[PDB]
């Protein structure tokens, strides 16, 4: 039981007709060949071998010389024993001993003739592996081909046969005349592909006699596929060539023979989470002393600051400056420090979200249309939120996230993107009416077109940098670093361009100077739950439960979905999960912060995923040609605390934030809206509605389902989304969380009634 | 020597528990399988077959009944005879005759249940072919598997076994007990893949016993590849399989055993061209009575109108309206009509080109700096061009185009694109400098920004609609039709948008009313070749030979490169070629029209290729999984004559052409400049300087040459291009065609002594 590294050496004249042994190929997991006219290693590929070479090898292996459990530790002795066994096996006469022995002892040469190559290659080779050398060559002083196979008792590192220091266990000799129409390079390639797979080398390990090696090659042959002699193009191999192998292998092997659970005790989930996460406390403050940790704070800081200022600008221009940039910054800083010191999943980034923005819009519209204070109703909403969070934590109910499937999540994401796009286009439509494009802040000449130019420029700069991040240019290290700084670069470039122009007027941000409210003449710092100016009605202190339930539904959905996605198993997350503590902390802080007139926050799934990806380390000991794998994720609660502190210390520099026009922020808004459409399995199904059935891909939800049924599924999803969008534009746009809550069981019951069970496993895969 | 069609029928069970034979796969060139749970044909692929099935088939064929030269034309009779010689071959007992006979006579069912699909499959199948039927099934009332093979004396159309009315020659029968360590579907696929290649089905006709079949299957086996049981991705199948089969097949077959020609008689090429092309004159006018010609006429009209008006706008804004849109249109119409009536290659579209524009502006700069008349020098330049064209055709010097390699052509194309981009950006900067963006046809408030908006909008629409032409949306017929009209659609949309705005001033075109010169104050219609206001110097008439050689070099290069590219063997052009006649006509009529103050024209390679691609017919009788091939090209001289007439009649709609701003034209200019950078290997190798060696493609100029030598080649090309640009930037820009043609001796002498012969065959491939 070991791992094998195989290398093929051939007898080829180097420069001055000296014989020389030259390396030609190398097998770790996949074959790599050396180009003859360039002398450099090619790309890895599947070792495809002919069938005549296999028969020639099988024919010649029967008459070969076999030596088992040899006791030599140097090439002299091994070669002498091999020659003696050859001459006593009636393969060569007693006159060719000297010439064959001379041919055996020569100088091996390699293309990369411990330097950098050995250090780099020893990483990709497994930790403790044993090596094989295949020596094949054409000899003009022989009559018939001769073969020898040896297995050493103890692994021995030979002097220079191999390019790297790996102990050698197996040797293969094949010398013969150029006649008999035999291709020795192909036979060597066949032997090296034989010795580089698990079954054959395991069978060769406990091999006692000659014919035990013929059974192994017979078993190798009845496990492979055969391709007929005809092909034209390259998309014909993307088909079953990879599916046929898996199906046949599964047939061979088949014929060859939690943090989400109701306990029953009150607050059981809290106790389990606290006793699972908190013991490993001092570790989270120690694994932060790494270069990667301090290189992730900057990008996370920018990615958390840009949406904060954008959403603050939109809220300030919409909420009559009751809540603006300063208040969002204070809420993000205050609630990002407490969570990262007490929460059980410090990889979540707490911030504002689109659904919360549209709910605030709807509640403001409700309050204005009925002449009620907007900041004293939020206090009672927060109180009821605190009560609701306590009650569901008390009776474990976080298992309800298991009932939310892809069907609802994709509708949610699509609606969020649509409202972002609508907001951006509404803003520019409104710009062109304040400043009409007539002849020679109500009549400025060059404002509307310059706003359009800024918005388009900041979009098109971030688009072609997200594109560049995914490309193949530059070193991979630097490409990843530069491609990680797209939005700040676009914002800085557009701000500099706008600052160069010193004649035209454009709207700017409204951040104030020092620790102050955005509207000091309107509100103070604490909102008394009895009425700022007029007394609050006594019938709304009780009837504020419904908006509390709706906002709780929104917060629960986003936070629990984020915690589900982050805690997947493919990501090596080992410390634990916070399904019950995170929700309690988030909702309690959201309820308390409403007393001071600050907004509610959520989990911010995309930012959390970005933060999780910037702390992963990829294993470098991966053989060429296989995909990279996650080594581990560095979990700690220092980077989140630092980001929360840094976001808070952005009011003291509010002088540099007043030079930023609103058009740049709305361009970044639209860029975030369009880019989020990727990754949801509803956008491509909607793309499939316009292509002919010949061009549909080979994804799992296409091969198993007829076209019309898939189109029916997509039509039902579109109908649900359109019904959700109709309610939002009316004067009763305080029920869309209820509409999603309705589309959950509607989905279950009705779509179970219509579609079969087999179809709802590919169209609605978990 | 014939073609074969194979269909696999498997004995299954339906919902009614009656057996029936059900079609499962189909072989024309590549396999297509029927999905079980969807009942539709999958995509074609290579028939990958396992190795155990081949051994099982060979083992079974060792004892079986062979029915050679059967003489019956019904399925009952052949079934009865097959059973009769099965029961006498000691394969099945005499008690199972009735059961096997009952099994054979059943009902065949296919998924496609004449018809439209029947007609389509008739088209896809070759003209005259024979059918093979493979009937494999598991039967519960036999002891051992049984196989029979027949060959009918005469091809017979069986009743309903085939989905297609194709005569049947062979049929295979294989019935055996269930669960006998055999996969009968896989054996059926093995037999059907055996029967669907040239060698096996060619050797099946000349068969006498089972020994011939065994020899044929042995010869089939040592021509295939074997894939070991290992794979992770699909990028690794691209390397081994396609490149390895070609090498093996070439080894098997290797070990298995003009218009450009000097004559000597003056005007020989003219005589040859006239005697070759002119006899097929009546066929050039009766071939236009096809539906595809009219759509081609419309498309080429829209493709040839826009560059004419754009170049006319640039020339008018640069030549002080001495030459404008009207003169461009008149010259284009006259030269097009004359060439289409008299030329030997009427697939060329004669029009203005970028290098001609550069030479015209350089000559204008030369004339202004010497206080000379710009319209009297052109008369003498044309007078010398006529004599130069006559002398070179008289000596048959048109073979000199054989010495122009990819080096010079790629340098030329890159320079043209660079000048287009520079022109567009210079005009944008000039527009911004004319109308600044200060506060409240010179000094207009919001003219500078509207021009930028219009130019960017038209460029982006033109780019994105060309992107959609290459996509996979809509029916292919409609996608091709819609995607041909990108530039007219962009121009129309931007013109409508600009027409909507009715308060801002933008520059427009300068089309005049009626057949008139653009500036009827300095020139008439006939230029006096003696001086209009002052006598022309005598020394300038003689010394006009120097500028008359550079323009000749430019015209010759463009026209002959276009005629070379068009007349390749891939495009099925059968009428002839016009190397020595089209050049004479073009240069003579360019020299003549210089007397009336009209510009010279050229061959317009891209427009000619577009006109050639719009008249070709794709073969529809091609097997699935095969690349389409050209059936023929409709060669006629009505399409070009109509386009030339239509372009000339664009003067009468000059009222509509005055509503078009210049920004839209400059956006189309920049789009044409950027989009031409494709197909140039210099651009591709310039991309590879920024890409790590790991990511370089598998093209022929990468695998066979080291990276540094490839980089040295690109550096030398860049140095030549930079030298040409620096020369054109100074006041000696009149002599850039001299330096452009000086890279032929450089390649022939200097680049030969640096790079070996092997390297200058993939880097400089013809
Ligand atoms: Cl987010
Ligand atoms: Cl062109």
């Amino acid at each position: 039981p070991h791992e094998v590294f195989v290398e093929l050496n051939e007898l080829l004249l180097d420069k001055n007709q000296e014989p020389q042994w030259r390396e030609t190929a190398r097998w770790i997991k996949f074959e790599e060949d050396v180009e003859e006219e360039t002398e450099r290693w090619g790309k890895p590929h599947v070792a495809s071998l002919s069938f005549r070479s296999l028969l020639e090898l099988r024919r010649t292996l029967a008459h070969g010389a076999v030596l088992l459990d040899l006791d030599q530790q140097t090439l002299p002795g091994v070669a002498h024993q091999v020659v003696e066994q050859m001459v006593i096996s009636d393969q060569i006469k007693a006159e060719d001993r000297a010439n064959v022995l001379r041919a055996l002892l020569l100088k091996h040469s390699h293309p990369s003739d411990k330097s950098k190559h050995e250090l780099k290659l020893l990483e990709k080779i497994p930790e403790n592996a044993e090596a094989t050398v295949v020596l094949v060559g054409c000899v003009e002083f022989l009559s018939r081909p001769t073969m020898a196979f040896v297995r050493l008792r103890e692994a021995v590192e030979l002097d220079a046969v191999l390019e790297v220091p790996v102990p050698v266990r197996f040797l293969f000799l094949l010398l013969g005349p150029s006649s008999a129409n035999m291709d020795y390079h192909e036979i060597g390639r066949s032997i090296s592909t034989l010795m580089s797979d698990k079954q054959f080398h395991e069978a060769a390990y406990l091999a006692d006699e000659r014919e035990d090696l013929l059974t192994a090659i017979n078993a190798f042959l009845d496990c492979s596929v055969v391709l007929p002699p005809s092909e034209v193009q390259g998309e014909e191999l993307l088909r079953s060539v990879a599916h046929f192998q898996r199906q046949m292998l599964k047939k061979r092997e088949e014929q060859g023979r939690d943090p989400l659970r109701r306990t029953g005790r009150p607050f059981g989930g809290l106790i389990r989470d606290v006793r699972r996460r908190y013991p490993h406390y001092l570790s989270d403050f120690r694994d932060a002393l790494d270069p990667q940790c301090l290189a992730a704070v900057i990008f996370i800081y920018f990615a958390a600051l840009s949406p904060a200022i954008t959403f603050g600008g939109l809220l300030g221009e919409k909420t009559q400056d009751l809540i603006g940039v300063s208040e969002l910054i204070m809420s993000t800083a205050l609630q990002g420090v407490v969570f990262c010191l007490l929460g059980a999943q410090p990889l979540l980034v707490i911030g504002f979200s689109g659904p919360l923005l549209v709910f605030e819009e709807a509640f403001f519209s409700f309050c204005s249309s009925n002449h009620l204070e907007y900041l004293v109703g939020r206090v009672w909403i927060g109180f009821w939120l605190v009560f609701l969070a306590l009650l569901m934590v008390a009776l474990e109910g976080s298992f309800l996230v298991r009932f939310v499937s892809r069907f609802t999540q994709e509708i949610f994401a699509f609606l969020i993107s649509l409202i972002f796009i609508y907001e951006t286009f509404y803003k520019l439509v409104k710009i062109f009416q304040e400043h009409p494009l007539h002849g020679c802040p109500r009549g400025q000449p060059n404002t509307a077109l310059l706003s359009l130019v800024l918005m388009a420029g900041t979009f098109f700069i971030a688009f072609f940098l997200r594109k560049f991040k995914n490309s193949r240019f530059f070193p991979g290290r630097i490409r990843r670093v530069i491609g990680d700084f797209g939005v700040p670069i676009a914002i800085l470039i557009m701000v500099l361009v706008d600052y160069s122009i010193e004649d035209t007027y454009t709207q700017k941000l409204s951040v104030p100077s020092g620790f102050s409210v955005t509207a000091p003449e309107k509100r103070g710092w604490v909102i008394n739950p009895l009425g700022e100016k007029s007394p609050f009605p006594v019938w709304m202190m009780v009837a504020s439960l419904l908006p509390a339930i709706l906002v709780f539904i929104l917060i629960f959905m986003e936070t629990q979905i984020t915690t589900l996605i982050i805690s997947k198993k493919e990501r090596m997350l080992q410390k634990g999960s916070g399904f019950h503590l995170d929700l309690l902390l988030i909702v309690a802080m959201g309820g308390i912060c409403a007393l001071f007139g600050l907004p509610w926050l959520a989990a911010a799934t995309v930012r959390s995923v970005t933060h999780a990806n910037a702390l992963t380390v990829m294993s470098k000991a991966v053989a060429p040609g296989d995909k990279p794998k996650i080594q581990e994720v560095k979990e700690q609660r220092v980077t989140g605390l630092l980001v929360a502190l840094l976001v808070g210390l952005s009011i003291v520099i509010g002088d540099l934030l007043r030079q930023i026009p609103l058009a740049v922020l709305f361009g970044i808004f639209l860029y975030m809206g369009v880019t989020s459409l990727n990754g949801i399995q509803f956008y491509e199904r909607l793309h499939l509605l316009l292509m002919p059935p010949k061009h549909h891909p080979d994804v799992t939800y296409v091969k198993k389902v007829r076209t019309l049924r898939m189109h029916l599924f997509t039509a039902l999803q579109l109908l649900c989304l359109a019904l959700l969008w109709a309610v939002m534009s009316t004067a009763a746009s305080l029920a869309f969380p209820f509409i999603l809550i309705l589309t959950v069981p509607l989905r279950m019951v009705v779509l179970t009634r219509i579609f079969t069970d087999r179809e709802m496993k590919c169209l609605d895969a978990n």
